[PDB]
């Protein structure tokens, strides 16, 4: 079986909101469908065990994102950002059991803590894959 | 052949000791029991390649790892905390071919960098997982 | 198919060039050989998607750098180094397709951001893999 993505942020002068998930909507690769560009969010159809990561580049406020399976935080993660001139950086990544219709996203959590950027030079990604299948009948 | 692992740290008030594998004892996913949650060490069982990743949080103290293999380091990773009010962070990852039996863990290398750290909306993951299988007669 | 390499920086006292991909001299795994420690590039000899990260370390400078395929930005990275006396930390990650004679490195993007470190007890690591082949006749 195979599923995998890989997107990137988009530049923004918005503050990002954090009341729903964070957007990834340049593709880098998304060869079966299961991310969704539009929702970011991406949608299991094949049972198994994937690894996720995100790579964000954090600035004008601190970071704090969840990655979450259907809301729940898998697991949280935060970069402090002490008022400096240009960016710091935050990765987060884990493993998680998926089954078919199980959704994983990337959200803040904690709603004042949406530093995360994107510039020319810059990005913020999320990847995700499976690494073994686990059908059963 | 399949091997994964993902696991996080529990929220303490001890600082983390550096003479002995930083323990990940809340389980994300460990279904072939490769991981110990109570050692910290992931015991190969099915020789191949492997990749594995650290996500921490750095509080209190800047923050030094090891990822080894039985004792050795395949890489060594740093992150200084310069006083901060609130946490940074740090990743480290590699690739090793390992053999049944060999152990991989997380430890610090530096005694007084121990700095790793879990609060309600912070983690530090430890995750691994076979990326080919390598057997032979 | 099998696809696999990780590779560590060495120690230098000589400021990184920007003008060249960064090199990853000390392989901890590259069965295959299709990672080349004396240029740092990864050429693709199975095509399908691949998982690339870079975990270094930085000093002395700010990082910048790209994970470039055949030349062209994958995706960016940076972190800011504010005049402290040990080092930082920066990670990223992404996903692409790739095809046979596809080449893949890191170079540094913008040229004075040259930061990428090593020493007794830091590592920067550069590992990618083969999640899975798409091979058509």
């Amino acid at each position: 079986a195979r599923s995998a993505f890989s997107a990137k942020r988009s530049e923004s002068r918005v503050p990002p909101p954090s009341d729903a998930p964070l957007p990834f909507d340049r593709v880098l690769v998304n060869e079966q469908g299961h991310y969704d560009a539009v929702t970011g969010k991406f949608t299991c159809q094949v049972p198994g065990v994937y690894y996720f990561a995100v790579h964000a580049t954090v600035y004008r406020a601190s970071l704090q994102f969840d990655l979450v399976k259907n809301g729940e935080s898998i697991a949280s993660f935060f970069q402090f950002f002490g008022g400096w001139p240009k960016p710091a950086s935050l990765s987060g990544g884990a493993m998680v059991r998926l089954e078919p219709e199980d959704q994983v996203w990337v959200q803040v959590g904690v709603g004042d803590y949406i530093g995360i950027y994107a510039s020319i030079k810059t990005d913020s990604t999320f990847s995700g894959f499976l690494v073994y299948s686990d059908w059963h009948s």
